């Protein structure tokens, strides 16, 4: 019969009772868990059978208590920590963590020593500061997360919370080596080595661990049970060999292990993701009852029975000494945290000083030092004070950092967001009258109480002259960058922009919006596609360095390698039979060079006909096996430095576009219009240029970026296929689970593609034009009439007023597209220029000229008029130009007019791809709009409509007023129109 | 150091490790932990490290390893039913989980007396009965679940699963209790009260601790963790209480408390429902790998040292024994249970014979038989026996159970399930092709590699004359069937049905399909809304029976409650004190009766001034206090009973009102349609008719259900409203989350509603009409001049051809509506007759006549006149009286143009409710269409259109050719307009 049953579950229904009771008022439920951990240890030790309970329970092993206990605690701060936020702060985390740590331990073992009256040494008072300076606030990081602004202060109490954790059980565990479990005499030399050997192989572990399980956790579909066993494996097996089979700190190997699977989350399923962050919750909750109830029967059962009025003094002022000390380590730590980017206010320094909540760490340190000193009083002061301490902590610094975040001023709600929020209030209740009116007219819910429902659905609120002119140009600068803040949230929530992206993106914009005159500036914006750093040249140095049979040599090194370990009996089997043979004589010299990297081989066979031969080939065979490896891991860097920039880049360029389009209806003086517009087109203008010049510098790379966006985008509309494929009735829900099941496995395997896809030749850039497609035979002619040209930085390739000679499919470089429409765009690789002017015969608008060295297919216009004579299937050469053409002419109009029904720019472009244009030639001339034509828009040519009552010759979406369109036909027009239907 | 944690991680990883590289072979995982359990045991009795790990691990105690992995597994089982499929089915599974495995004990127990060697008398060879029948198939399960067709037989196959692990587990108990642990001799009274306690003290305590789950888990808001610790809280403290505490079968116990809690699924959060269903999965996962390695461990080193081949020879034979015996008890059980209503095939048979995997539940019984036995060879061969008979089970079956699933035709894909998975790849693909042509003509994405992205973009399928007047006949009736299923489903995605209501009408839908000439009749669908029973009678008894001092008193025998236990030390405290002066002489006779059931108050307190007692004094006042809370209990079932009754009826009559609607594109033969159409109309009446005479039965509940359905699509309208602000970027993310959040909040607190809302009086019916609203000089207007009539059965209220004389407001009973339109229809408490005829005074359309006691108001034409005249502002009574007019005849004209597109009844009505009728009077009587006005409806009147093209002269839909419509104005039409306005 276990009786941790029974103390467990109890727990767990006194944790539930202390969290559900204890709601409303302010005092925390740990506390209230303490208390009743209080009532039941002295209850334990009236009754004899709760004490055969808290005994075989409470009275637990320290190690198995550590074991246990605290991998959950660390492994849960660091996967709820936002990783980003924390690693842009790396710095000021790092500093106050460690050196405030270290300083406040040897402040509070000072403390302790010119204050309590017991006669401890320097050992046991910085073990008592180890224990002491280990904070674990979560209330204070929960408050600081949902008071609006001041975010980053929260991330940085969080991650400062995390490394003084790890760091203070470091100190902890080397100072409890100093007094408890041994007392040994070592060399100064053996010192450093086992500072060195805890200090670095805690994280160097911890790091080699997370990898391979990042590794194996990238590599599994479709069973999230897998997944979840391995992170709970993976987090036990690291703390476990890195604390016992070697004396690596396993804390920090924990640290590091959750922080970088927190870091690489994208390898996990979304579903498994939700699940582990919930499940990592609910095991440090557990982790935290248990600890909080085991302290409170212990330290009411052994450690209250040595307390004095001058240990209650102690304890009360000690309390005052350590609010002081941490706040004169901020105050002191102030100057160097300020001179890095997030400088520290006095208000933030007065939240982080009095945001330093004691917790289940250093209240499992106490057991520990408690358990591991038996019947000596120094484990009973020590788990007095630190209970008593944690009791202080979170009674009073809880109430009074609500109170004193109230009073600072960091708990206000801001203008936008009450306005936002007052809003959304309105248009519930809009939408619930809305609905009561509805389901008051239902021929089946008549008769529902009516008086009851309104009560229940009330959505309540829960926040309840030249100087004019100055005026409407600050009140267009925020309203344009609230705009903008609104197209970014629209292109996350629509799957465009990635998570960091939007971040970035909305921090520039917030940023942008706080000083005088500044928009979202484009400078700002760069170092995120700052690519530069050791990246580049690590990957041009390997590339530099590199410029069946090699696997079997690296099987030979792969089996060899071992006895190396056997040689570092019959003589060791005569030394493997003489290294088996010298591995064959290296395999007869590599089947004798095969009938400096084989001069290093024969070198290494030089050496071997004269044991440190066979260390040396090993190496040498594990250098030139490992040198790609490495090239494909600084090519993934660079990928995920890369996709961040790319992604950064598209979300400003399509949130230009949409706070361009929704402008005209926002801000109302011409002047405003004209300056806003101007530094939109100017930041849209530079930031793709930084584009191209930025996929010029890594073709590969962007060329695998831009596959995996494309795969990303294709499976994400398949997704949103399938969900409307099921809500239309049309597939049930297990055939739909199914099809989604695949999409999933599709989209983890999409996660782990190669990171350098080689750029196409110029001939798979020709086969893959949308206007060419299938088509086999023409794309024949095409590559045979191809001429592919090569140009020079600064050549003009086109002019602006001479006649459309051909197209310009663009195969390498970036070009700039000087027009007077001023008409200024950068094109890329891909792009083809001339369409218009070979379709419609005119004049070209625009003069090329080159940014760099650039090759294009010179298609000509001779070729294109015999290639439109030759093709006239049932998707003819005509149609299929005339439709790229047409979608690329009308998507700023539909941009245009239906911008205002919240349609993105990528829905729009979807909308019209399943139009067609219409045959002009079949139906006399003329064109009916009955009811099934959704968006009608002419393209080409001049049109009369209805009884001939106006007319219209401009690219323009056909009103809803015009019923009929009659074509006029003469030379030189033969006019297009585009049509959608119906959906 | 605990070695658990290395001992349990590692089967973690080597248990991942066996799921990931055995996903194609169709060998199972368990097996594969049972063989490297096998090489972890043989490698631990050579090594002496491993030998320490797995000996402080694997040989564990039996009680623990019990109250460990039991609990877990058997939760997870119960867990896993779909209840509802499980209750239906609750005899077949009941009479063939108990009664075969009884006998497939007994006979395996005289199996193994008369064929094995060692001396084994009963009791140990039912043991061995007891371990051997317990069946665990999960494969199977899953299997039967993916497959299709006969979905019924894998909800068969996991309760009798369920029920015979824990009825083995009990019959185990009793058996290992008459073997090992003692030996004692007791009477028959003793033995009888043993299995009564054990075989209904099991049930009734899980019974108890479920519902005490259910209650705390229904009172839960705004936090995840604390249910999830809830839940495995008392599923553990459940199993250790009844099998420790008490002698209670701890195993039913927790059988009843997962089945319930499973059933009371709606008191937990639907994040938190997901998390509970993938937790416990995990924790089963966890606790099958945990059992396998460590079976593994112990038999390949304890177990195996007594083998012989004359023991692998009984191994092979008794596997076939008892692979015969389940066949032969499921032929024996073959009339029985086919006789229940789901009656087994001769398939269905050879499935649930060849699958009965054995597993962890009995592999865990051998465990605590071999560590029980000690020294004894009995374990050993205990263990061996069950082990072989795992292995053989898992392989055999696994493997031929795949193959014989493909063999007897139940793993053919239908016909109907192959069309719609084709057309829904044929969809994707069709969409695909559309990105792709989207993304192909990108100025950012013009690059990427397109021939990679079209191959990780495939989503392939995964399943590669009288005579012809019969065919369409059946055509159009599988036509129609197959329509009905649709409209079922896109019922269920918006919101409308519930799940057991879709479940019910589609399993309805699919029978009907299945014989001859028959479609989803009336009869069979009567018995979901069937509120006769045991419950009505129990509610009406109790309310006849019935029918802050009350409190007192009920706190005072709460208090004197405490003295009967401590009576059944100073003489007890002078019988604590006389019971309180016989609890202050009854309250001074409860304060001398305030200055039947005061008469047994009475002779309560006349036997108590001459412990029995105070015995019936407490009693009494327990039966009196808690009778109301019987009656609000019997409310509930009548209330959740009543609930699928209604969704049933609503799901019904909605899906029909569809498939009537779309039956017209469908069906292509006007005979086919009429008699088709007649059936239809036919269903519909009578179930409306019979929801009216439910709504009558019980006034009250029917309240309570209609106010929780218009609460529960309010809050899901402001749902879809809350993420239409999220998708729309005016809200982010932790805004719309706390919103949401309160949503959530509300619905389960919607989920704890009173059970029975009393009915409201004809006042409040007349204050919620839906033209009224507010305006309360307008309420008393019409509450002065309203007449309250009563009309008996069959009289008739309203002729059809005589004048419009007034206004019919139904607060009581239901009405048939017959009319030469042949109109039908029953209307009932709520509907207002005669609206259109006391606005356009025109003569009446349908006649009524009463069908039960029908009450009704009596608002007199010329006082609806007064009330016209009198209130005119902007809103107006007449303009309110219209809107409500004109959305009731222009649902059926938008629903019949634009449910082709997929748009619902429902909203159809939220898009007309955001219409407004125009004012006529202000444009000069004509109104011109722009492109603002979405859908424009005429309601009354004559119309002139454009240029005086032509007229219309009906209520319909203007088209989209209208640009302009002119109004011609003369006495007696006044027309009226309905538009909506561009979203």
């Amino acid at each position: 019969a276990p009786k941790v049953i029974v103390f467990i579950s109890g727990s767990c229904l006194f944790g539930a009772i202390s969290r559900s009771l204890f709601k409303k008022l302010p005092i925390p439920y740990t506390v209230v868990l303490l208390i009743l951990g209080a009532i039941l240890g002295v209850v334990a030790s009236n009754v004899p059978l709760v004490e055969e309970h808290t005994r075989d329970v409470a009275h637990m092993d320290p190690h198995v208590l550590l074991q246990i206990f605290l991998p959950v605690l660390i492994f849960e701060s660091a996967f709820a920590m936002d990783v980003h936020t924390f690693m842009r702060s790396f710095s000021q985390v790092c500093i106050l963590a460690l050196f405030g740590l270290v300083v406040a331990s040897v402040l509070t073992a000072v403390l302790a020593m010119n204050l309590f009256n017991y006669n401890w040494n320097f050992s046991e008072a910085m073990m008592f500061g180890a224990i002491m300076s280990a904070t674990d606030p979560v209330a204070v990081v929960a408050l600081l997360k949902d008071l609006g602004a001041s975010k980053q202060l929260g991330t940085i109490i969080e991650g400062e919370s995390l490394l003084n954790d790890g760091c203070a059980i470091v100190i902890f565990n080397v100072f409890m080596k100093m007094v408890f479990f041994p007392q040994l005499t070592s060399t100064v030399g053996q010192n450093v080595l086992y500072f060195l050997q805890v200090a670095v192989a805690g994280p160097l572990w911890g790091y080699a661990v997370a990898k391979v399980t990042v590794f194996f956790l990238s590599h599994i579909f479709n069973d999230a049970l897998v997944e979840i066993t391995i992170t709970l494996a993976a987090t036990y097996l690291t703390y476990y060999i890195g604390d016992i089979w070697l004396e690596v700190s396993g804390v920090l190997a924990v640290v590091v292990l959750g922080l970088i699977v927190n870091a690489e989350k994208t390898s996990i399923s979304p579903e498994v993701e939700v699940f582990l962050h919930r499940f990592w919750e609910m095991l440090a909750y557990l982790a935290n009852t248990l600890i909080f109830m085991m302290v409170g029967v212990v330290v009411t059962q052994k450690a209250l029975v040595a307390v004095d009025k001058m240990d209650w003094f102690y304890l009360i002022i000690l309390y005052l000494a350590i609010t002081i000390i941490r706040g004169m380590v901020i105050s002191l730590f102030s100057p160097i945290l300020s001179r890095i980017g997030y400088g520290l206010t006095w208000r933030n320094a007065v939240i982080m000083t009095w945001g330093g909540l004691r917790g289940a760490v250093g209240l499992a340190l106490a057991l520990v030092v408690e358990n591991l000193a038996g019947n000596d009083v120094i484990g009973s002061k020590f788990l007095f004070h630190t209970a008593g301490i944690v009791v202080l902590t979170l009674v009073i610094n809880a109430t009074t950092i609500q109170t004193l975040l109230r009073i600072l001023g960091m708990s206000d709600i801001s203008i936008p967001k009450r306005l936002a929020m007052a809003g959304a209030v309105r248009r519930i209740h809009e939408g619930q009258n809305r609905t009561l009116n509805m389901l008051k007219s239902d021929r089946f819910l008549a008769d529902a109480d009516w008086d009851i429902a309104t009560a229940a659905c009330e959505i309540s609120d829960p926040y309840s002259s030249p100087r004019e002119f100055a005026d409407m140009m600050e009140e267009a600068r925020l309203r344009m960058l609230k705009a903008e803040k609104i197209s970014y949230w629209k292109q996350f929530e629509h799957g465009m922009l990635a998570r960091e992206a939007l971040r970035l993106l909305v921090q520039h914009a917030e940023v942008a919006a706080d000083e005088k005159d500044q928009f979202i500036l484009v400078d700002d914006l760069k170092k995120s596609w700052q690519i530069k750093g050791i990246y580049p040249w690590l990957k041009r140095k390997l590339e530099d360095l590199i410029s069946a049979f090699e696997v079997t040599i690296n099987i030979a090194i792969v089996l060899n390698i071992v006895p190396i370990i056997m040689e570092f009996q019959k003589i060791e089997d005569a030394l493997r039979i003489s290294n088996y043979v010298f591995f064959v004589i290296y395999a007869i010299e590599a089947i004798v060079k095969i009938l400096h990297w084989n001069k290093f081989d024969a070198f290494i066979l030089v050496v071997a006909l004269v044991f440190r031969l066979l260390r040396g080939l090993r190496m040498l065979r594990l250098t030139k096996a490992l040198i790609p490896k490495l090239i494909l891991v600084v090519n993934g860097k660079i990928n995920n430095q890369l996709s961040l920039g790319y992604d950064v880049g598209k979300g400003y360029i399509i949130g230009e576009e949409e706070v361009g389009k929704i402008i005209d209806r926002m801000v109302d003086n011409k002047k405003i219009l004209r300056e806003l517009k101007h530094i939109s087109e100017t930041g849209r203008l530079q930031v793709v240029k930084e584009l191209g010049l930025l996929q010029r510098e890594h073709p590969g790379i962007a060329v695998s970026v831009k596959t995996r966006q494309a795969i990303r985008t294709i499976l994400n509309h398949s997704r949103e296929t399938i969900h409307e494929l099921q809500g239309a009735g049309l597939l049930d829900e297990m055939e739909a689970h199914k099809l989604e099941l695949t999409v999933e496995i599709k989209m983890k395997r999409l996660m782990n593609a190669p990171s350098s896809i080689p750029p196409p030749p110029p001939e798979n850039l020709l086969k893959n034009v949308s206007w060419l497609a299938g088509d086999m035979k023409l794309i024949d002619f095409i590559k045979a009439r191809a001429s592919l040209l090569h140009f020079d930085y600064g050549e003009v390739i086109v002019r602006e007023g001479d006649e459309s000679d051909g197209l310009f499919l663009i195969v390498s470089g970036l070009v700039k597209l000087y027009g007077k429409s001023v008409f200024e765009d950068y094109l890329t690789v891909g792009n083809v220029i001339g369409e218009m002017g070979v379709l419609t015969k005119k004049p070209r608008n625009a003069t090329v000229t080159c940014e760099t060295t650039v090759q294009v297919y010179f298609i000509t216009a001779e070729d294109m008029n015999i290639a439109i004579d030759t093709f006239t299937l049932y998707p003819s050469l005509e149609y299929r130009l005339w439709r790229v053409v047409a979608i690329r002419i009308a998507t700023p109009l539909i941009m245009e007019q239906m911008a205002f029904q919240g349609w993105t720019q990528e829905k729009v472009k979807l909308h019209l791809e399943r139009g067609y244009l219409v045959d002009l030639a079949e139906s006399h001339f003329q064109f009916n709009i009955d009811a099934t034509l959704e968006d009608v828009i002419l393209i080409n040519g001049t049109a009369y409509n209805a009884h001939t009552r106006e007319e219209i010759r401009s690219p323009c979406l056909i009103s809803r007023t015009v019923h009929k369109l009659t074509f006029q036909y003469t030379a030189t027009e033969e006019p297009r129109l585009f049509v959608v239907r119906n959906a």
